[PDB]
C-alpha cells in the first residue's frame, strides 16, 4: 500500500466527499479496491494514515458523506475516511 | 517500500532519544538508515512521512528539536522530515 495508490483509489470520491449526494459507481469501485488492499494490520495502518492525509487535503470535506460512504457503497470499510482518526487504534 | 509497521519498528529504538534527548544509540541510527534506504520513490517518501508523523504524535513528551536533529547526529541524510505537524503533501 502507498499513499499514491490510496489517492488514486479515492480520487473519484472527491465530488461526493466534498459536495454530498451519492458516491457513484467509480467511487465505490475505488474504495472497494482500497479496502481489499488494506487487509493485513500493517496495510490497514498504512492505508489509514494515507487516507487521513487525503481527507485533510480535500476542501470542505462533508463529514456526513465520509461517514455514509461505506453503507452507500455496501462495504465493511476497514479504514474509515476521517481527518482526525488515530490510526494506531486501527 | 515502506509500511507504517516498518516505520514503527525502525524508529522504536529512537524513542529514548526522541523523548529524553541525549544521543541516538546505534540501533536508532541503524533504523533511521534503513528507513532512508527503503523510501526510494517520491511515493515511498510521502507514505513514510505520514507514518513517521503518526509515530511522532504517538510518543509521550517527544522533543521536536531531537526529532529534527536525529539525522545529523546519526550522520545520515534522511530524505523525509520527522514531524508531528508536517503537511506531508509538501515534501518532494
Amino acid at each position: 500500500v502507498t499513499c499514491g495508490q490510496v489517492d488514486a483509489n479515492l480520487a473519484p470520491c472527491v465530488p461526493f466527499l466534498t459536495q454530498g449526494g451519492e458516491p457513484g459507481a467509480a467511487c465505490c469501485s475505488g474504495v472497494k479496491t482500497l479496502n481489499g488492499n488494506a487487509q493485513s494490520p500493517d496495510d490497514r495502518k498504512t492505508a489509514c494514515n494515507c487516507i487521513k492525509a487525503a481527507a485533510n487535503r480535500y476542501p470542505n470535506l462533508k463529514d456526513d458523506a465520509a461517514q455514509s460512504l461505506p453503507s452507500k457503497c455496501g462495504i465493511s470499510l476497514n479504514v474509515p475516511i476521517s481527518r482526525t482518526i488515530n490510526c494506531d487504534t486501527i
